[PDB]
């Protein structure tokens, strides 16, 4: 009944039934293609508790997407370094982006979310009014037509892929309204169960909370859908131990004032209450 | 157990646990958000048996996507009329597409799959060399880096939605290879369980057979993921009938000759064998 048991059963499923498969560096995983979990957002927030999730990084990363930034340095300056390797001088050069300033990830999530289809130049360019503001369209559609079956934000942009330091793993999400509740489903093409998945779940549940707040709805569910769901071979033992841990009740997420537009959210507007994860 | 039980069980879930939810024309549905099923493609083909599916329409429609057509007349001439309404004069004007000639669906699947990011003009334009050929990119990637986790074809194109007669319900699909077997997952944003979904399952099952044929792999799984999975209220009794039908074993799909490119498949290349469905039900 605790929502985290779905994630733990997913990990066990992969350990038991996954097939060996290599990633881009020729390093091994056990993998299963196609999974789905449902995390309730109703009076709790699914920030996993069997291993600590880096919540500060979740929140700052999302605010960074929302501002449309593609500069890794702009997130790093918040003390969140998770995108710094992908914007490093040597990683960019290895992709043939030698003309790029360091930190310049190319047209990744924030850019596609706010400017889909605009012509990417660099991370300093001013993209005001260019391309499709998918995030605002999502919000305005939820307000005016909550039954709509087309409420989609898609970061996957086949035309821009060669410019990206990484194609998005979070390929698209869809929102859904019924009974005054806003739900969201993510299609995640590639999921590292041990490192990334718990952070991605918290990311999209946060987005859902933020959008429900500004559209006057209550959070419903977050539906997590994976493509390549995998575990690195040198995470199997730490995971088998985490798999013995009983999850603690999920924390609550509180938004500390009335906020009117998605662009107006700041770190201080949020507070996670009663988060008690198991130790390292 | 029989792969079709998954579909029946999704229908049952929706009838029991779905919420009433109105659609575009305010006609009612029972709806659940988020569902997933896995249909084995290993020496069987998931063409539903509890009611007969329009196999001919599956095949022609898919062939029509592959050639990149956006012209509902070009599919109608095969006697498959499922797009004709969406390309009717009346439908097109209702959407404010006055300038557009009849049959011209705008930049829908065919065009996105073969020319994504191209400037659309009309259904008669020559788009050769324009945009991203995602379909060929998928096939070439499968051939050269089967471990790749980015093997995606996306019909959802935010830029082109305003020109489309209908944004795609089949938003994106991903391919996956392990152990010499090709799998496919479809993200389907909206699924009419009674009328649309059995047809949708066979369509993407068939695309996966075809890519597998071209790339020298064997069919693995089709993983069907749904957004708004719904049943129209006037399909509730016909579906209650269907639910009391036992599924008969799934047929096999045969490809009758060596085909080399995805563009070279034709209707005569395919044969469905052992397809013994319960009668039709109208909906």
């Amino acid at each position: 009944r605790h929502g985290e048991l779905q994630y733990l059963r997913q990990v066990e499923h992969i350990l038991r039934c996954g097939f060996k498969k290599e990633d881009r560096t020729g390093t091994g995983t056990l993998s299963v293609f196609g999974m789905q979990a449902r995390y309730s957002l109703r009076d709790e927030f699914p920030l996993l508790t069997t291993k600590r999730v880096f919540w500060k990084g979740v929140l700052e990363e999302l605010l960074w997407f929302i501002k449309g930034s593609t500069n890794a340095k702009e997130l790093s300056s918040k003390g969140v370094r998770i995108w710094d390797a992908n914007g490093s001088r040597d990683f960019l050069d290895s992709l043939g982006f030698s003309a790029r300033q360091e930190g310049d990830l190319g047209p990744v999530y924030g850019f596609q979310w706010r400017h889909f289809g605009a012509e990417y130049k660099d991370m300093d360019s001013d993209y005001s009014g260019q391309g499709v503001d998918q995030l605002q369209k999502v919000i305005d559609t939820i307000k005016t037509n909550p039954d709509d079956r087309r409420i989609i934000m898609c970061a996957w942009n086949p035309k821009d892929l060669p410019l990206m330091a990484l194609p998005p793993c979070h390929a698209l999400c869809q929102f859904y309204v019924v009974n005054g509740e806003l739900s969201c489903q993510l299609y995640q093409r590639s999921g590292d169960m041990g490192l990334g998945v718990p952070f991605n779940i918290a990311s999209y549940a946060l987005l859902t909370y933020m959008i429900a707040h500004i559209t006057g709805l209550q959070p419903g569910d977050f539906v997590h859908t994976l493509g390549d769901a995998h575990i690195y071979l040198n995470h199997i033992e730490p995971l088998k131990i985490q798999l013995q841990r009983e999850p603690r009740p999920f924390p609550k997420l509180k938004i500390l004032r009335k906020v009117e537009t998605i662009d107006d959210f700041k770190v201080e507007d949020f507070q996670i209450e009663g988060y008690n994860p198991h130790p390292t």
